């Protein structure tokens, strides 16, 4: 009811920080541009005040930062979780810098179409990079101890741009299966996904090559068909939509 | 003496820290790790109890920082330049953030040998974000008023690294030209460039495309030869290697 995130309509880029926004119980206005919509951007790019001419851009009134990194920043700081002393903040700076790693090096290759063979070249080079929070998870519940960072907001993003590009790399990793929960876990988090504000697809700007789109989509094939074809067997009380890991065999004829 | 920067041989990347180390008039050690010498990294990655592996990492003893928008941030802190109030230091975070924004859309394509005809498609589309801080720069000398800023340092860099790329382009911007000069300006910085620490070529990685290396180099035909062919004309007391601006005519014969 005031401050207004802008950006866009896009997941990735600024999710993170509207994820952020949910768990401080924040409140604030935002206008999500759309595809062909986006002209109504270069059009109103200048009438405000605009702080360096950008998307995402920030406006509390008191304010009109840019950049994401920042504004995320500026709105998590006012809630003081952006450091304690000089070698605190730094952690959650490395931290974040750490998983815009991913983040980012997963942005890079999803919007040229020489996409495909590239991400062949950090899908099997980032397994590394995974392992890195896995181990910083142990003690610490969380990516810093119990009580949040947003740094816990952009990781939980991290996985969820690249487990679309594959859902067989958080398996070698099950203490980020269960953060990558624990975390859709919180009410504030839990009921925003399952709001009509989440936005799902896309993950990098519009067709892209794994950004695409289709907003809070579907349609093709889904996992299992089953309809009529015979209606029994596999149904133990799935509690979700999803709650899958079935698999069944048989394979072949004579 | 103690604190350590590590990261590399390399210019742009961490060289805005290593310029913000002397500006503070700060005393450290750092290992500059040597092309083929590269060997010594991947074996040296881990002895150092480096948080979450990586290049640049940081070492003062009593913290092993990696990241390099941290580490120079951490750095920075020390001497209170981050922020002052919530509004401040994202201000110097949206800096941040906008200068990154140059570099780093440098970096991305500086590595891939199908660049040539990717700076042909920003080095035309970055004049916007060049004009930024030309106006930010304005009734504050520098880039958030007297007193330095780190982005002051992350920027000067910026356009030594786009400068390389074009040289025609800090013209239509002559207030970036004495901002990029009224920071090599302080005895601070001055005395550095000029020292046997600074390092020239590479800006980026080693090859690259436009990386290259051969360090604090020359080599091939320079701007003005003339040798013995005519020794007159032309100089006007230059004060500097540099401080061209010559152009002369004639042209063509009969």
């Amino acid at each position: 009811m005031s401050p207004i995130l802008g950006y866009w309509k896009i997941k990735g880029l600024v999710q993170p920080t509207r994820l952020l926004l949910e768990y401080l119980e924040e409140k604030y206005e935002e206008h999500l541009y759309e595809r062909d919509e986006g002209d109504k951007w270069r059009n109103k790019k200048f009438e405000l005040g605009l702080e360096f001419p950008n998307l995402p851009y920030y406006i509390d009134g008191d304010v009109k930062l840019t950049q994401s990194m920042a504004i995320i920043r500026y709105i998590a700081d006012k809630h003081n979780m952006l450091g304690g002393c000089p070698k605190e903040r730094a952690e959650i700076s490395m931290l974040e810098g750490a998983v815009l790693d991913i983040r980012y090096g997963v942005s890079r290759i999803a919007y040229s179409k020489d996409f495909e063979t590239l991400k062949v070249d950090f899908l099997s080079k980032l397994p590394e990079m995974l392992k890195m929070f896995e181990d910083r998870l142990c003690h610490k519940t969380y990516l810093n101890g119990d009580h949040v960072t947003h740094p816990d907001f952009m990781l939980y993003d991290a996985l969820d741009v690249v487990l679309y590009m594959d859902p067989m790399c958080l398996d070698a990793f099950p203490k980020l299966v269960c953060f990558k929960k624990r975390i859709e876990a919180i009410p504030q988090i839990d009921k925003y996904l399952k709001s009509s504000k989440y936005i799902a697809w896309p993950l990098q700007g519009w067709q892209a090559t794994f950004g695409g789109g289709d907003h809070p989509p579907k349609s093709d094939l889904v996992p299992r068909g089953s309809s009529y074809y015979q209606e029994a067997k596999s149904s133990k009380i799935m509690e979700s939509f999803k709650n899958m890991v079935p698999q069944q065999a048989l394979v072949n004829s004579s």
